């Protein structure tokens, strides 16, 4: 039963190196530790305004985003609105091309479509681009063979998995995730009074925010605070303490495990592996000459249901920012990093895994 102190001992010895040697210009850390929110803030959210981070700073999540996808779908089976095995022909009955005959939402949800690419190209700007993007797109490999993480794929499947609702992707989400778990501070577009609260990223020396782009929401559109991430993590640990049944139900589907690769388990936008974790393993697989990198899949059959003796985590990023949460929901355990820098993924992983795996 480590004391604040301790906590406080802990994430200054990893986290203050971490932030001089990436030249990180601001940062935010939330610990749970025994299910509880301890918060860290260093730094400046707007260097030429000198406005530090606080515990109410919005950060760009980047691809983090693909966890409240992920939850989302998982809400929408457990409403009965979609299954993981529709075919996404079911849901875009245009997508008339030979190629997308067996491709599923689950393929779309976890990147196993056969090689749909990293990006949705910056020229696709309408609904009809977008079409042609997909109807023209040649597969490098059958579905549900190998993994290739890709914007294109879980974008399209938040898309999607919102038609039978009948709202936008931004709606449901509002709707659906971020109201009932009174994310009140957490944005896919941010409104005009929340302006002063939005950090700057920064990229070679630029000031930059993330611009739009086809599926921007359901990939890497998503800006948080500190505290609105914190609960994020401590709901995706408990779901049976959240009232609303069909959401409760959606935290544990997206963490259900769908695919093997290697040591790490596909869920819908989380990813997981057995806890205790070589840290090894998760500091390389960060790089991305791992984690860009397309890898053979098993099917888990049946999924096997959320296990709380793992480490389930995602790092995100857009060009001027760098996220990563982690948890271990057995434990009670977690971490949020938010950064208004994108700096490598292995620094990310390597702090957060000392950081929890001191306080085991």
């Amino acid at each position: 039963n480590a004391a604040p102190q301790q906590i406080n001992d802990i994430v200054h010895r990893t986290i203050t190196p971490l932030i001089e040697q990436q030249k990180i210009p601001g940062m935010a850390v939330a610990v749970i530790y025994q299910g509880k929110p301890y918060y860290f803030t260093w730094g400046y959210a707007d260097i030429a305004k000198k406005q530090p981070v606080t515990q109410q700073t919005l950060f760009e999540l980047g691809s983090v985003s693909k966890t409240f996808t992920g939850v989302l779908g998982g809400d929408a089976i457990a409403r009965g609105e979609i299954k993981l095995s529709d075919p996404a022909t079911k849901y875009w009955p245009e997508l008339t091309a030979k190629q997308w005959n067996g491709i599923t939402l689950l393929h779309l949800a976890t990147y196993t479509a056969g090689g749909l690419p990293l990006q949705v190209p910056d020229e696709v700007k309408s609904s009809s681009d977008l079409l042609r993007f997909y109807q023209n797109w040649q597969p490098a490999w059958a579905p549900g063979t190998q993994r290739l993480y890709a914007n294109s794929s879980i974008g399209l499947f938040g898309a999607l998995a919102v038609k039978p609702s009948g709202l936008s992707f931004e709606q449901a989400m509002q709707t659906r995730v971020f109201q009932p778990l009174k994310l009140n501070h957490t944005w896919i577009n941010v409104p005009p009074a929340e302006e002063k609260n939005y950090a700057w990223g920064y990229r070679e020396g630029k000031a930059v925010h993330v611009s739009p782009g086809a599926l921007d929401a359901e990939t890497y559109g998503v800006k948080s605070t500190i505290e609105d991430m914190a609960c994020w993590v401590r709901s995706n640990m408990n779901p049976r303490d959240i009232n609303d049944k069909t959401l409760q139900q959606g935290i544990q589907l997206a963490q259900s495990r769908y695919w093997q690769t290697g040591d790490m388990y596909q869920g819908l936008g989380w990813e997981m592996l057995d806890w205790p974790v070589n840290p090894d393993i998760i500091v390389n697989g960060s790089d991305n000459k791992i984690a860009l990198a397309a890898r053979p899949v098993k099917a888990i059959t049946p999924p096997t249901p959320a296990v709380r003796a793992s480490w389930v985590h995602k790092t995100g990023a857009t060009g001027g920012f760098g996220s990563y949460v982690a948890f271990i929901p057995e434990k009670e355990l977690g971490i949020v990093m938010l950064a208004n820098k994108n700096y490598p993924n292995p620094a990310r992983v390597a702090a957060a895994w000392q950081i929890l795996n001191a306080l085991q």
